[PDB]
């Protein structure tokens, strides 16, 4: 578990995501697919992206990205009481979009970068280690579900 004072950090730090969650979404994924092209080929949609340029282009990358940002955010704000949003997003990445758990350590490893990026100096020592706590808790609970439905 994270300690009050560790969720306090982590959703202090998500206060600066909410002000810009489409932009903040947007480079999420671009750092994704960027530095592991392989995330690429599991949208249809996105394969088309032969280009940064493209990938930046796109509104409709930045719709998904608000659906993921969006969606982290239900999660962060349940601080580790979080099952009931936690279990159908685990069905459905294991069964339908079959992301394995390692894409997932990606783009945890995606948003840290992101905040260090677009928050330099802002994002210190203490709230990157309750964030990085709480992604892999996020990360943990999803790979619990993950090895339940024999995923990978
Ligand atoms: C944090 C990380 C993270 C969150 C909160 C997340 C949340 C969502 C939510 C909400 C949806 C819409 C509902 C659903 O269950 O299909 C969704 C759809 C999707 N997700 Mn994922 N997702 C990822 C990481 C995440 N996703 C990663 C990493 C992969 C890709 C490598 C991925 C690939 C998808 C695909 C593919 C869809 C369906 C896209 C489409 O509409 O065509 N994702």
């Amino acid at each position: 578990g994270l300690s009050d004072g560790e969720w306090q950090q982590v959703l202090n730090v998500w206060g600066k995501v909410e002000a810009d969650i489409a932009g903040h979404g947007q480079e999420v994924l671009i750092r994704l697919f960027t530095g592991h092209p392989e995330t690429l080929e599991k949208f249809d949609k996105f394969k088309h992206l032969k280009t940064e340029a493209e990938m930046k282009a796109s509104e409709d990358l930045k719709k998904h990205g608000t659906v993921v940002l969006t969606a982290l955010g239900g999660i962060l704000k349940k601080k580790g009481h979080h099952e009931a949003e936690l279990k159908p997003l685990a069905q459905s990445h294991a069964t339908k979009h079959k992301i394995p758990i390692k894409y997932l350590e990606f783009i945890s490893d995606a948003i840290i970068h992101v905040l260090h990026s677009k928050h330099p100096g802002d994002f210190g020592a203490d709230a990157q280690g309750a964030m990085t706590k709480a992604l892999e808790l996020f990360r943990n609970d999803i790979a619990a579900k993950y090895k339940e439905l024999g995923f990978q």
